[PDB]
């Protein structure tokens, strides 16, 4: 009766379409994406196809209704994050921002024209988009972003001017969404294109981390921005942290995809490799690491489902989002981590996956809120009292 | 939106029934239990009483059907655990054993004269009973009891001859059901009865746990019992094992409600407590804590929700409550740690009740299997090795 | 050549003195102490006589020179507090406070007149004394502190109004350090004997930590103490806290006799204890265990010898201290619950001792600072930045 | 008075000699070393001058008295170690094997010729060792090796058939320590030379660990062995073990380095970093991290200095040296990787290096023994019971 690959039985609460897309997309995931993976991350390259071929699939914004979207539900969404990031979170990011920092806010915050005008590109592909908010000096804390949108009334435009980091996509996007400080003292969104003149996107090297993404900068030396390109639907911070928890959701669901994949690596090792004459499988050290990776993932999966089901009827609080992001993200870490002292020197070699992985989630834990913020937005709920500052 | 007291809003996955079981019994608890623990707990006194009254709000064994049995879902039982929990563990353990381990044996393995015999009188609380596994020598492994049954054939009666130890309401039980090794080389299930010649039910000193419950031993000097006091349902350690597994379903709840007063209590008290001229709540140190709590305590009640659908659908394995039950009672154990720590020098004080949580946690997190058992059951079932022995 | 007892051969590193001094205490704590800590713990009774017994053997404020004491090293200090508590946290706690909190400041602080009068009776056990430092909305925060003394420039005397609660040794004292804010903004030390009007010392009760040690408050209604009752060395807050280091440091050294305690007893039991046709100890899951106790209790020792030796040549600096108090603390109570869960059910009973060690631990793990506040002790020394306030 | 660089004062427990040897060697390491390692690490580039240049300066084969050796104290062996540590653990892998594995082997079991022949060459540097005993299916258990030596008793020599893996140096090796098993049931080490028929050294691709460092195999393939070429004073396990605790002694303190090295870097970091108006040093759980690290370094340096004080008195037993090098291998690990969870988003870049030694620490807490099964060897020398097999 007992699977241990579906302890609690998620299948039977997901719906037959749901089930499908799943299935369908892993598919993809096992004969397009894990064959390139190795080298890719290895050499530090990202396949500009890999988005155009999820675009044919129809999983670029998959929960957007209309524009050439597939219109699905949440849970489809966090279905189809963990099987990508079964594969590499590097990919996976690649997907999350296209679908929740990109295409998300243009439609939630964009004018009937700008929707008409990108949704379907970064639908299909067509269009490779980044989302700009994080800055040199202003990483944990938004308030203190120092790009500047300045208002050129005669014009009606708009000119930029600061530098963002640390922006996955940005050394081959075409379509740019950058947050600024404006002088009214609120912060818009600004839709960029590449050609504007005074921007430029270098690629950020040295990254030990998410190496098959593409990760650079978006420098702005006085673009200007027609006033059409700005997003009416955005006015402080509620703009970016709004798409940012769309995204932390795909995350909370991803990550979980990535443990699974480590778990049946260390599983299947500990059943092949032998020493002292009997499988690794064998040892009681070995049996109660498996036990509590597995413990860990089919907690987190059933919690990512009833948030799942709570999205699709407007129930989620951004503190949900934070509570599931922060968990999986840190167990999913330390899960990748366990699996590659189990698979002992083979586990630092790239062959065996393992490593890669856990290096991966290193910066999985990172953005989109470290695990220590995603603590304080859960004590502020809590208390009703903040500690972020002093 | 967000409210801390339910984050993934269980409260929409209860039926209106399940609700207002656990509301009235809520009542109960707070307005009856509360009050004697304090000092039940500081002078190890069981109040008998408790079990007549829970008799009378029909909370005994609610999950049988018939017999003056509720009947209601293992959700509902789950949500009642809890609840008991919350007040104090001793006084659920009390309850599981009545329901559990006494009720649902004599229900699934007894006879039909036995079911109309004994359900009725423990339903109502008229006959406490005990359930008698454990043995001086036999803990984790149940195989090594010594406990014997020798049959007269000419009596047509088994005699007894063993000790059980630590078991959970013994000194003054009326219904003792003894699990012991027979000539075939099977364990059998055999009802005593206080008074019979040569049982004895001495009790144990020295608890600093469940302190709330009695507990005592089962020594049977030669007990002769009537063959229509053996149970005809169980042969060998599958009786029992059954039976175990719907105590630890219970547990797997009830330490969430502990948790949940745990958590509840160093909450309010960072709030209250003011030390450097601010709450102690305004502190980040504190703050994490309490994230980590409540981020513990949801993922381990929606995991139990889903095994309780499971379980009424007959689609629960022993595995999946293997993993609940060592999750929920490791987690709770850290918990109550915390909160004592979060109370300075008053939480070593029952007065301020985290302190008997903790303790109480001890030996919950041992019986009804080790928190490492339960892991390598859970790696037997992940590999399909077995790992106990050598 | 390895012995599990010491690893690293600490013994080669005592002088013959410091062994000498050991093993002759070790000798009374066996044999007149282990014998009535069963019952005094469970009975929470503090024997007045052990004062007087460890008076006599001239272990009273070890360090002190001349008064009748023994004047011996730092190094010699730690090994006694490591064989009391090696038997029970709460004697250690008695012994720590007429040593350090009582004796020393009197010694540093007071004027020879006091040293005279006083260091004799205390150095032979003749009187008892307790530190009031602590008040109920003053502990983690002594500026906090609402005692007062008000001076009486006629009768040249002041008048102290306050409380302090958790009090070691209250209830039976017969000297008081109790340590008031004054009139000119700076707190000072007062010497209360048992018998001044107003002064009061009820009892506390409902403690499940340190119960064979007495606890109680230092309740004074307009107490008048005479001119020559002040110790004329402290002045604000550096004289209690210089005390504290002293104390701290027996500390450090004390929670490793614990430990040892415990690693031994949960060692023997495995040994003896079978389950499954084989002695516990035949586990992996078991041997991890005290590998991990052996490896912390060992970098504790080493790391409490060179403290020592520091200490000695005048080099200790309380930063110092307080890395080793929360270090020890901090592991000393995760080897108690590891040993308790290692003994299983009989785990939980006072007979087996380890259960007595955890409940104690916590109280230790509290008091001279809590865990938290050493942290930012040490964050404070390493960042140059206060973190304690906001 | 407190140095949180050196809370404990290691410093005045060194003696002049040791502490010149530090600094001198520091010198070189932050001179020639630290420039070099960017690139390096990043591209897989181990510099073969390395050697050349500390054979220069004398520090290979340190402890041997003789041969153109140092002949310095264990604790100058330790230091040393932990300054190329501190810069980088591909580095120190290749001294320690140069030194412990190939230099002492010779010096201890080989014969006057051997030594006369291999030492001055190796201590200068001119000649690259490697320690073959590694192979893809002998890891954690050495009795498990395939590799076998037939004896030629018309040639004197042996032949040598197997193959090592994941070895240290072996792709740019020159004389090759091999260990192999013999028909007469001991298994015995056989000196091989680059350049003998038969002898393949493929390097190794794919590292995530210890990137500036060279690994590769040796592939024998009927490689005929002189008899002079084989070690006279090994039989069976001894041998290599007897090497290995030397390797893992340095290794012990080597960890440290890169602790140390973290530690300082998210310190500084911390202090430089501002968000929210403050230094991140200014938040309490920043402040607590920083804490723990310095605790867990200050704690692994003492007891290895104690350990390097027993070994020159010829007192040093393996299990110490376990409990060390587990120890320490495993908190370095922890170490880095909160600091580079310290550093945020620039963490998982190779400029801030801190990714660099987290990755490092993998493989040094697998290789020379896995946390795991030093734990068993502690377990075996704490109960008198092995628990390696079943
Ligand atoms: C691979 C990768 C891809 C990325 N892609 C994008 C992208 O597409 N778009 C984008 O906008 N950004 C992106 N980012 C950046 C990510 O959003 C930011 O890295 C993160 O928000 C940046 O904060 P920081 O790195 O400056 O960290 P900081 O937090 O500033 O500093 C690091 C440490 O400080 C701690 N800390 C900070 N404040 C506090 C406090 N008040 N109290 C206690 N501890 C505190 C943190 O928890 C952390 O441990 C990416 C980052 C990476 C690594
Ligand atoms: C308050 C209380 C009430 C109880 N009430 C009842 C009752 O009503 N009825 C009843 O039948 N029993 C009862 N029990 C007993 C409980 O069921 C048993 O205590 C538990 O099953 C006993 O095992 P043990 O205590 O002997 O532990 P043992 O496991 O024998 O030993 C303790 C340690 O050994 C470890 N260990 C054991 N085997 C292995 C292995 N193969 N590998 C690795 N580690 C191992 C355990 O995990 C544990 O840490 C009660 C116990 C308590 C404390
Ligand atoms: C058995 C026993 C005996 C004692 N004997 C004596 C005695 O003889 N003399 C005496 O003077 N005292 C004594 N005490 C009291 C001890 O000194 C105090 O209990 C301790 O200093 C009291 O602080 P608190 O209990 O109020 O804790 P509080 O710290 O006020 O509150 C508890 C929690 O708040 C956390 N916290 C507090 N401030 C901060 C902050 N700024 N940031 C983050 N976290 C924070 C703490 O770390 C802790 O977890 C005794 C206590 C006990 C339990
Ligand atoms: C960068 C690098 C350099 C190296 N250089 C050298 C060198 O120069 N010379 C050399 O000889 N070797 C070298 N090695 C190899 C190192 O000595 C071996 O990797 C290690 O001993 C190999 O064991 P394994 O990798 O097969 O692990 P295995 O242990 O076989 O398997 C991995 C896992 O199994 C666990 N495990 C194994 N047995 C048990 C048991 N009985 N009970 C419970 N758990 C168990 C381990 O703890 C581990 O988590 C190097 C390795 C690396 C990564």
């Amino acid at each position: 009766e007992f699977d241990w690959q579906d302890p609690l039985v998620l299948e039977e609460q997901l719906t037959t379409d749901e089930i499908l897309i799943r299935d369908t997309f892993r598919t993809y995931c096992q004969e397009r994406l894990m064959p390139r993976i190795l080298l890719a991350n290895r050499n530090e390259v990202f396949h500009r196809e890999i988005i155009s071929e999820m675009g044919e699939l129809g999983v670029l914004g998959p929960t957007i209704k209309g524009y050439g979207c597939a219109g699905v539900s949440s849970v489809a969404y966090g279905l189809l994050a963990r099987e990508l990031e079964r594969v590499d979170s590097g990919y996976r990011s690649a997907m999350s921002v296209q679908s929740s920092l990109v295409m998300h806010p243009i439609y939630a915050y964009g004018s009937e024209e700008q929707r008409q005008k990108y949704l379907p590109q970064l639908a299909k592909g067509e269009l490779l988009g980044c989302f700009g908010l994080t800055e040199p000096n202003s990483g944990s804390d938004p308030s203190s972003m120092e790009t500047r949108a300045h208002y050129n009334s005669s014009n009606k435009s708009y000119t930029l001017n600061g530098t963002k980091t640390w922006i996955t996509n940005s050394p081959m996007a075409d379509l740019f969404v950058v947050w600024a400080r404006c002088e009214d003292g609120c912060i818009r969104g600004f839709l960029l294109e590449k050609g504007m003149r005074g921007l430029s996107a270098p690629r950020i090297q040295g990254k030990f981390s998410l190496r098959a993404s593409a990760t650079g900068m978006i420098i702005m030396d006085g673009v200007e921005v027609p006033e059409e390109n700005v997003l009416p639907g955005a006015s402080s911070l509620g703009g970016p942290f709004g798409c940012l928890n769309n995204a932390r959701y795909g995350i909370a669901w991803g990550v979980l995809g990535a443990s699974e994949f480590c778990l049946h690596t260390a599983r299947q090792y500990a059943l092949d490799r032998m020493q002292f004459g009997v499988p690794l499988a064998r040892n009681q050290l070995i049996q109660k690491k498996l036990a509590d990776m597995l413990t860990e993932i089919t907690l987190g999966l059933h919690a990512c489902l009833q948030l799942g089901r709570l999205k699709d009827q407007d129930k989620a609080a951004p503190e949900m989002v934070s509570l599931l992001k922060r968990n999986n993200c840190g167990k999913a870490l330390d899960i990748a981590r366990q699996a590659r002292d189990m698979l002992g020197g083979n586990g630092i070699s790239d062959e065996y996956h393992v490593i890669r992985h856990a290096m991966n989630l290193e910066a999985v834990n990172t953005y989109e809120g470290t695990h220590d913020i995603h603590a304080l937005i859960l004590g502020r709920a809590i208390t009703g009292i903040q500690a972020f500052t002093a």
